[PDB]
């Protein structure tokens, strides 16, 4: 499990998904290095302009490839579940907003990292900051606190994104996860513990399809 | 199961549809009428403008509302599922065009029956008659052959749609259909006869279909 995320490890990721009134399909593929906790992706609206902002997306769009330093390796459930993988659900409520629901499957395919999601919102406001796109295409950092799950041999999550406004306000983003094991063995349950997260937001300047390319860092610490 | 469909009964469809890389969401209300063989809707695209002809979703967007005569009552698959309801998978096969692949459950929900669907389309030319919409806002009637199939304890259907072509060309799309049962009748050798008008109800500025259709057993 762990030492399959030595290296480079090429990723590919898929999110179908339906909010309101509207679908769409957003691929990305890139790479990941887990000895250092970097991600770095390009995604594609391959259905046409996003009727949503790409931020609320980035949590939804493999946490496998965060940094679990020495001391903290046996508090790593993600790269323990691999290469059978793990479902990962969440459901995030947007203050005075909808609300995403959200299921993935995060696996090895041969030797790319795949992340398979589907993604239902509902109970969005029209000219809310999400269909509204008042969102400012910007990502802040965050912890993610992780307490194992016996009940499911899992792991759950808790935080809340911050997303920036235009009016300089803040749009709150609560988000409860569940992690388990698709297939049979030993997956580590852990400390309770969190993932320190630092994203940037950029855009491929001769791009003309509807993208988002990513930067990511993501380090364990808190025991 | 047979006796569910006695009386007016309302219609929920849900579809959710790929196609070459386009996105959408179609749904639809109405009822269904199964002693005379009657099933009005409107169909709605929730994703705004359909990416592909309305014509096309028909054969896609009910069955079990067929009018089955009196003599032709054992051979009723459809409504002998109820309530539980069937699984309807289809190929179509677009001539000199693309695929579209389908997989809807067909069930009772309450009293309101609903057809929530599933379409994957590929393989479509970008300037065909789906894909450029070169097809007449029409339907024709149609012969659906249905056979027993009791490898799967269900049925398989097979019948060729007639699309009406701008051009005075018509667009064949050949249908395999099969129906196994979420939860059984398995019939003779027959068919369904098929009715279809399509229009617009004026007043809506929303893509949409308004839906007549009339299907009695043969």
């Amino acid at each position: 499990g762990e030492e399959l995320f030595t290296g480079v490890v090429p990723i590919l990721i898929e999110l179908d998904g339906h909010v309101n009134g509207h679908c769409f399909f957003v691929r990305g593929e890139g790479e990941g290095d887990a000895t250092i906790g970097k991600l770095s992706l390009k995604f594609i609206a391959t259905t046409g302009k996003l009727p949503v902002p790409w931020p609320t997306l980035v949590t939804t769009l493999v946490q496998c490839f965060s940094r679990y330093p020495d001391h903290m390796k046996r508090h790593d459930f993600f790269k323990s579940a691999m290469p059978e993988g793990y479902v990962q659900e969440r459901t995030i409520y947007f203050k005075d907003d909808g609300t995403y629901k959200t299921r993935a499957e995060v696996k090895f395919e041969g030797d790319t990292l795949v992340n398979r999601i589907e993604l239902k919102g509902i109970d969005f406001k029209e000219d809310g900051n999400i269909l509204g796109h008042k969102l400012e295409y910007n990502f802040n950092s965050h912890k993610v606190y992780i307490t194992a799950d016996k009940q499911n041999n899992g792991i759950k999550a808790n935080f809340t994104i911050r997303h920036n406004v235009e009016d300089g306000s803040v749009q709150l983003a609560d988000h409860y996860q569940q992690n388990t094991p698709i297939g049979d063995g030993p997956v580590d349950l852990p400390d309770d513990h969190y993932l320190s997260t630092q994203t940037i937001l950029s855009k491929d300047l001769n791009e003309k399809r509807d993208h988002m390319v990513l930067l990511e860092y993501v380090t364990a610490a808190g025991i």
